[PDB]
């Protein structure tokens, strides 16, 4: 019978409202007690932005500051969120430590942001976009049960502090103010839609960067959707991870449970 | 009447054989005193790279080292010299400073290594595989005519010391060992095949990454073949760099004639 109050933004990419109304309808049925509010911003576009900067701030900062939402929970996560992220730090309220932040990919750059500061609690998890796919209900179910307090969705090796990130945003987060400090942390890792040459120059971007950095350790999650049509690379993903941990003197820990699909699994920053 | 010889190897990806004999032919007609020597590595497949790591770093080093040649040039640019450029410095022998090393894209890496170390003269340049460009004999040109000692190929610009970088290789080497201080320097980047996003993405993370390092300032040249059915980014290439120029108090200098065409001019690093 508790409720709780969730409020969805779009910080780089747009939503569709008819994918909105299927979201709604989900925790209608199976979620009771939370309510979702889909900020008018998710529908914005201009091509690749859901709206300018400007648009994609205002409704974040509208969502964070708000006392009436327990989370934001981030609607998609293409390529954009940098551009709003140092410049919300810099506004955000009181009512915004008392807030989760949630998803994946690109919004990770503000689940980075938020945790560098240690505003409110930072989540890697499902997205609303994540309706979109094959099976996607069980994405969205696993996101919405979290939210309800459920903890079955916790990625199984979560019991040394974690954080999870699309690998090519830790690439572009690496010697910016927007990473926190990752000593002592698990950084688990994921892609989505790159050759194996870009994996490999991906791994041996954040390997390096993060040589000095005192991390715990990687895992490795699911690089998928790899280009089908490229002369063979030479070893697989997993043997680059670990050729450049060798060298970068970082703990190669296995595997994680987190991907751009309907498996991906819940991780909270720290 | 001196003769001058110069070293042929294949740092990341191959070269053909047909294509070798087009560019020496070319030098024979217009450079009388010119010799080139391909490296056979120039010619090895091992899918995506010229041969294994092994035998890439083996033959780079076997030109380097080679007291028979005055320059080193790199034969194709793709990516993977990043595989072979640390283990090189440790095995370079005195002759290797008594070279200059050109090319350009990834072989920049190698650039970037050799002149963070002051070891003989790093140059971007047009490498051999620019031949098969329509009019490419004009780009082979100019880097034969350099290294017959003319200076007509070099960036207008240049007279602050500069250097110039693919931007997804720069990227790649922010927050490693192999980047050179850059601090003073006017730096010069150029890109090809990347989305409108990606360009985006890679500037917010050379500027973000460079904001500290004191640079002289940044300028911008070719940015091209950019995938042409991608809904509309919302602004400009130029507007993108003077963005996150501004965003990092890096002056915004202008433009620079090069990139991955036939008028890609010479830039010695220094």
């Amino acid at each position: 019978g508790m409720t709780r109050r969730i409020a969805i933004c779009a910080p780089s990419t747009p939503f569709t409202r008819e994918d909105s109304a299927r979201v709604i309808a989900l925790a209608a049925a199976e979620f009771p007690d939370l309510s979702l509010s889909f900020h008018e911003q998710c529908f914005a576009s201009e091509g690749h932005f859901a709206g300018s900067d400007a648009l994609r701030l205002s409704a974040f900062l509208e969502c964070a500051n708000d006392d009436a939402f327990e989370a934001v929970w981030f609607v998609r996560g293409g390529y954009g969120a940098n551009r709003i992220a140092e410049d919300a730090l810099a506004r955000l309220g009181r009512a915004a430590s008392a807030k989760q932040y949630l998803g994946y990919s690109d919004a990770g750059t503000l689940l980075a942001a938020l945790y560098a500061h240690r505003i409110g609690r930072s989540v890697h998890a499902p997205m609303p976009v994540d309706i979109r796919r094959p099976e996607g209900e069980s994405a969205v179910r696993r996101t919405l049960g979290w939210l309800a307090g459920a903890r079955e969705g916790l990625e199984p090796t979560l019991g040394a502090p974690a954080v999870a990130f699309n690998l090519m945003t830790l690439a572009m987060l690496c010697g910016t103010r927007l990473l926190p400090d990752l000593s002592g942390h698990v950084v688990m890792i994921e892609e989505v839609a790159e050759h194996h040459y870009a994996v490999d120059r991906l791994l041996f971007h954040v390997t390096s960067c993060l040589a000095d950095a005192g991390i715990a350790g990687l895992r490795l999650g699911r690089v998928s959707d790899v280009p089908e049509n490229d002369r063979p690379f030479g070893c697989s993903v997993e043997e680059m991870a670990r050729h450049w941990c060798h060298r970068a003197g970082i703990a190669f820990l296995g595997t994680a449970d987190i991907g751009h699909d309907v498996d991906n699994r819940i991780v909270p920053f720290g």
